[PDB]
DNA sequence: ACAGGATGTATATATGTGACACGTGCCTGGAGACTAGGGAGTAATCCCCTTGGCGGTTAAAACGCGGGGGACAGCGCGTACGTGCGTTTAAGCGGTGCTAGAGCTGTCTACGACCAATTGAGCGGCCTCGGCACCGGGATTCTCCAG
């Protein structure tokens, strides 16, 4: 099955998205001090 | 699971009350030469309305879910409509036998169109109050269980 057919991977969907990766890395580096966040994002499907 | 007993077709035939054929005539297309007016072919103006869609919030759909009271099936019975039979009513299918009134023809005005003016409705274009539209009471009115 995976040798004849590839579909995307839909698990990390950080995959494609910078955006997603540095937020990632952030996140990471702030969940040390856990001082909490607040995400801003207009575009109400992107919050998906 | 039959058979009298009816009713319904199917096939054939013939001559006479309607379908075709043929000649005529004569009103009506057809053909032709002018004269607009009408409509087409562009060229300008003014609108509205889609642009692509997005993410907030709302009303309207849409869905769950009980349950109740109507949609049907069952059963019955009790008229009432068809079925058939005898009568008789009166319509049909031909006739005779007037004259009322279609249908027409002609004649001739009153009537319609034109026809250039003329003007006075009328329609558009803003303005400005009343009049419905929606609201917020409270008081009569229904609807639903409850005895």
């Amino acid at each position: 099955c995976n040798m004849r057919t590839q579909f995307p991977d839909l698990r990390l969907i950080q995959y494609d998205c910078g955006k997603l990766q540095t937020l990632a890395v952030l996140l990471r580096q702030l969940k040390a001090e856990g001082h909490r966040v607040l995400i801003f994002t207009q575009m109400t499907r992107m919050l998906d």
